């Protein structure tokens, strides 16, 4: 519809305002194949901090319609947008759908490189050990004691990152320690990841997602990400945003007067790669208000 061409226009406007590498050919191939799903589903536009003065630009959508579960993968495979190169990552979505009942799934795209990531959410939570028979990076099982010790063992979602040959596991925050700043401080210390500010630690006690990143090349836990929702531009803690990300909060395109935002804090090895901020605009205004 008009809604589909409006969405592609907004993405190019973002990528050009905030200096993001993009490719109009790849956007065209994606929108031809997924454009309707972007209009008709929970849809978000992401900006991230990975370079000092150049934001990256991403876009994602989230499918809750039970009769549609699985199509994003089939569509992507048929259209050539996702071509399985025999990689270890390539068999995981088939193994996941056989093994667990799926409640939701999603697709993340990069405005220069295309389909980047597909995620699957489980109906219910499972002991993370139930996933050890999947072809996951060996670093999952070799950290099973760490996972138990830090109460990151109520598993409910998989992110399959095809650009990085990595897997993100999402863990439900079931334990009373998950509502205390000290737990997040100690988790990041135990991982020897970059320490967070005190404002962020206090925010983290709120109800958010937590994901851990495992990769097939590395025996270590590579990354950690906390996602937190915010009702509107006012609710965003702007002390934790560099000027370029603060500008995005104020000018990010949406179809609502006061769109909510989902904020993401990535952490990695201290004095190394992996520590940055992600900012997702709730483009339809219905994604964020559906807290847990
Ligand atoms: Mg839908």
């Amino acid at each position: 519809m008009n809604d589909v061409n409006r969405i592609r226009t907004d993405i190019i406007n973002v990528a050009k305002t905030f200096g993001a590498e993009y490719s109009e050919k790849v956007l065209d191939e994606v929108f031809q194949v997924f454009g309707e799903q972007f209009a008709d589903n929970s849809f978000m536009i992401r900006t991230s901090n990975k370079q000092p003065d150049k934001l990256g630009c991403y876009f994602r959508y989230h499918e809750e319609d039970e009769s549609q579960l699985g199509l994003a993968w089939d569509i992507a495979r048929k259209s050539g947008l996702l071509s399985d190169q025999g990689r270890p990552v390539d068999q995981l979505i088939p193994e996941i759908c056989e093994t667990f009942p799926i409640m939701a799934d999603g697709v993340d795209f990069d405005v220069k490189h295309g389909l980047a990531k597909i995620w699957q959410s489980i109906k219910g939570v499972v002991p993370v050990q139930d996933a050890f028979k999947l072809s996951l990076p060996a670093s999952v099982t070799t950290h099973s004691d760490f996972l138990k010790n830090h109460h990151l063992d109520a598993l409910y979602a998989f992110g399959i990152d095809y650009h990085h040959s990595s897997v993100n596991l999402y863990f439900d925050t079931y334990h009373p320690k998950h509502h205390t700043s000290e737990y997040y401080k100690n988790l990041l210390q135990d991982l020897q990841f970059q320490p967070p500010s005190d404002e962020l630690l206090e925010l983290l006690t709120n109800n958010g997602e937590i994901a851990l990143t495992f990769n097939f090349a590395s025996p270590r836990i590579e990354r950690l990400c906390f996602y937190l929702p915010f009702l509107n531009r006012e609710a965003v803690p702007q002390n934790l945003l560099n000027p370029l990300l603060k500008k995005y909060i104020n000018e990010a395109p949406a179809l609502v007067d006061n769109p909510g935002f989902i904020l993401g804090w990535s952490f990695g090895p201290q004095g190394g790669k992996g520590t940055y901020t992600k900012v997702d605009v709730d483009y339809h205004g219905r994604t964020v208000p559906l807290f847990m």
